[PDB]
C-alpha cells in the first residue's frame, strides 16, 4: 500500500504526510471557528540513551513515547514523527492557552512514568515549543516558530514548553 | 423554552428531545449512548444551615463546574431538585465511569463559594450505556437506581451499572 507517508519506526505520520494534512485542517479549522496549533517536542539527552544502551534501547523508548503520546491525544489530532526523537503534533483550538496546557500534559506524562528497555528502566523527559498558526499564517511559518521555541525551551534548561 | 430556569441548563423535556437526534450521532461514528446521574450529596442541610439562596447558589456553581468539565456535545440537564443528568456518547462503560468520577473529583476539590461563605459539597453519580432500541427512560431508571445505590453506600461515590 502506498503508506510512504508514515514513520516505519512509530507508525505516525512523517514530515511529508504531516505537511500534506495541513490545508484540510485548514478547512476544518475556519469551518469549526477553531484555531490550528503546532506543538513541537523533544526528547531530552536522547543520545545519552542512545550511545549508552544501544539503538534498540532508544527505538524503544521512541516507540514507548509514541505510543503515549497518542494515547494522550483525541483522534482527529495530527500526531507525527519527522526523524531524531521528535514529535510534533497539530491540534484544532480556541486559544493559545489550551494548546500550552496540552503540551505540559504531555510532558507531565512523559516524566510520569520511566520506559522498559530491555529490563532497564529509563527515566525520560520531554521539551515542547508551540504556537498557533497565525491569521494567514502559512503553514510551514507556523511550524518553524514553533521549532525555534522549542530551542529556547531546551537551552533554558529542557522539560519545560515554551509558548509563542 | 426547553430550559431550566435556574441554571439555563436543559430540563427533562429538554434531554427527551435531543435524544433521537443522538442516536443518529452515535450510529454515525459507533458510540454508544452514556447516561451519568448526578445528586449534590446532603443539600437540604445546606438550604437549611444557609438558606435558599444558598442552595440556589450551590446549584449554580455546579451546573457551571459539570458544564465546563465536559464537551460542548456533551448534553447536561437539571429535571429539577439537586439532581444533574448528563448524556456523552462513547465507546465503552469504564470511559463514561471515568467521566463520572472526573466531574465528581472536581466537585470536591473546591469548596463551594456563596457570598463570603465556601462551603464544601460533594456529588454522588450513578451511570450506565443505553442498549439498542433501548428506551431513554429505561435507561434514565438504572442510572437513577444506582445512584440511589451509591447514596445508600456512602456517596461521593460513582457507581457502574
Ligand atoms: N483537539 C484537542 N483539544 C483538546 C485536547 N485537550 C484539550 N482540548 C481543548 O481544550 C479545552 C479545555 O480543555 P481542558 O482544560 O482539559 O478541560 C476539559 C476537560 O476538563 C474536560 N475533558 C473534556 N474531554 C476530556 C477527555 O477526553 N479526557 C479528560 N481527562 N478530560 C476531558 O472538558 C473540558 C473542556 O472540554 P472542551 O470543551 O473540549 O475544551 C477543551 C478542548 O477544546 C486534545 O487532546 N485535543
Ligand atoms: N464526549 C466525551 N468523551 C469523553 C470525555 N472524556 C473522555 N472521553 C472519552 O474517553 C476516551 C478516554 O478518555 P481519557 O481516559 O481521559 O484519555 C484522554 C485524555 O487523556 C486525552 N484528553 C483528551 N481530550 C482532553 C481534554 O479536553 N482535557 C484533558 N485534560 N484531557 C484530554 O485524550 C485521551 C483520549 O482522548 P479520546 O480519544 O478522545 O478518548 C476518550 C474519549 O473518547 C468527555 O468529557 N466527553
Amino acid at each position: 500500500q502506498r503508506k510512504s507517508l508514515l514513520d516505519p519506526l512509530t507508525q505516525l505520520w512523517n514530515r511529508a504526510g504531516f505537511h500534506a494534512l495541513h490545508q484540510h485542517e485548514l478547512e476544518l479549522a475556519r469551518a469549526s471557528d477553531q484555531r490550528i496549533g503546532i506543538i513541537y517536542s523533544d526528547i531530552d539527552h536522547f543520545k545519552r540513551i542512545n550511545d549508552t544502551l544501544g539503538h534498540r534501547a532508544g527505538d524503544s523508548v521512541l516507540r514507548e513515547a509514541a505510543s503515549r503520546l497518542r494515547a494522550a491525544l483525541r483522534p482527529e489530532d495530527l500526531l507525527a514523527r519527522f526523524g531524531g526523537e521528535e514529535f510534533v503534533a497539530m491540534v484544532r483550538v480556541r486559544e493559545t492557552t489550551e494548546l500550552t496546557m496540552i503540551a505540559n500534559r504531555i510532558r507531565e506524562l512523559m516524566e510520569a512514568t520511566p520506559i522498559d528497555c530491555a529490563g532497564t528502566s529509563v527515566p525520560v523527559t520531554i521539551s515542547a515549543g508551540c504556537t498557533l498558526a497565525g491569521s494567514g499564517e502559512e503553514p510551514e511559518r507556523a511550524l518553524a516558530r514553533a521549532d525555534a521555541a522549542l530551542y529556547d525551551a531546551k537551552r533554558a534548561g529542557r522539560n519545560r514548553v515554551v509558548s509563542v
